[PDB]
């Protein structure tokens, strides 16, 4: 499970958010078990989780995202 | 498990936020288990969570993320 | 599991933020276990928990995460 | 489990914040276990937990994480 | 488990908040057992938590975090 990443190196990049909400809830990420033998979970990478969610130029360089998830029996 | 990185070197990356909640509940990275044997959780990089949630420009640079989540029996 | 980074070498990067809550529960990271026999858990790079949340320009540099959760039994 | 980073070398990096709670619970990093036999937790790099939360350029210069969490039996 | 981290060598660097919370708790990192044989808990890196939480450019020069969280048996 390698990742390599490289880099080699008026308005721009600009965010405006107004966010009103009376009651928000809100999760993330979650692994719930209950009575379970096994669980194997891998999140990887960004997650942005909201009432109001905004994301802009996530990945503007190099991104690398290797998982291996799982099992041997 | 291996991960690299590497980086070589008017608004510009310029974020507003306003937010109003009366009630917010957030649980950001959560990992709940209730009588389970069990449980392998990975979580990698970049996680936001909120009621209002930005992300800007998250990974510029060079980003890796390696995960290797998991069991061996 | 190795990780390895490298970074060799108006308005830019600049923020505003308000916010007005009420009432607000964060958690964060959490992992909970109730009668549990094993719990592997890693959480690894940047989260941000907010009822109000802003990551901005998280990595410019680079980053780089590895992670090896898990049993060998 | 080894990291290595290496860092070789008009408003910049400015950030203004405005918060008002009422009520404010905030729960961090939390690993809570209640009669479960083994939990092994792991947490890196940067948490940021608010009710109002703010990261900016978090990872300018090399960041490097890396976990091996978990049993052998 | 090495961590090495390397560092050879108009506002920036600048943060203004304001804060105002009639009732705050804060947990920061906590680690619970109740009943618990085996607990084993790794934090690194920073962590802020705050009602209000504010964390700018946390890793300028290099950081390294290497963690090996576990048990054998």
């Amino acid at each position: 499970v390698v990742a390599a990443a490289e880099k080699t190196k008026t308005k721009e990049g600009v965010l405006y958010v107004g966010s009103k909400t009376k009651e928000g809830v809100v999760h993330g990420v979650a692994t719930v078990a209950e009575k379970t033998k096994e669980q194997v979970t891998n999140v990887g990478g960004a997650v942005v989780t909201g009432v109001t969610a905004v994301a802009q130029k996530t990945v503007e360089g190099a991104g690398s995202i290797a998982a291996a998830t799982g099992f041997v029996k």
